[PDB]
């Protein structure tokens, strides 16, 4: 009803289309460096 | 039961004649002046 047709792209008007949420699924890796002053005794919940 | 008889016309007393509507059919030619573009005036990355 206006002078703009055959653009392409997602405008900011209603990006969600009323969907409750846009969804992604995947797997992420991570190699943390929790400290250690002794072999047998490794921590959880890094809080330093 | 009155003077005026044999007159040509159509009075307003009962024009519907018990009909719901008077219908007419035809063709409809319009030469309006649209605002529509010609696929120009649109950004250079106008595409999938």
């Amino acid at each position: 009803r206006t002078r703009t047709v055959n653009l392409y792209g997602l405008p900011a008007a209603n990006p969600n289309n009323g969907n409750e949420y846009y969804e992604i699924s995947g797997r992420f890796s991570l190699i943390s460096l929790v400290p250690t002053n002794d072999d047998y005794q490794t921590p959880i919940m890094n809080s330093v």
